[PDB]
């Protein structure tokens, strides 16, 4: 999953 990778993370909230 993206969420896991810590910029996708940061990147989009409302998803991770």
């Amino acid at each position: 999953g993206c969420c896991s990778l810590p910029p996708c993370a940061a990147n989009n909230p409302d998803y991770c």
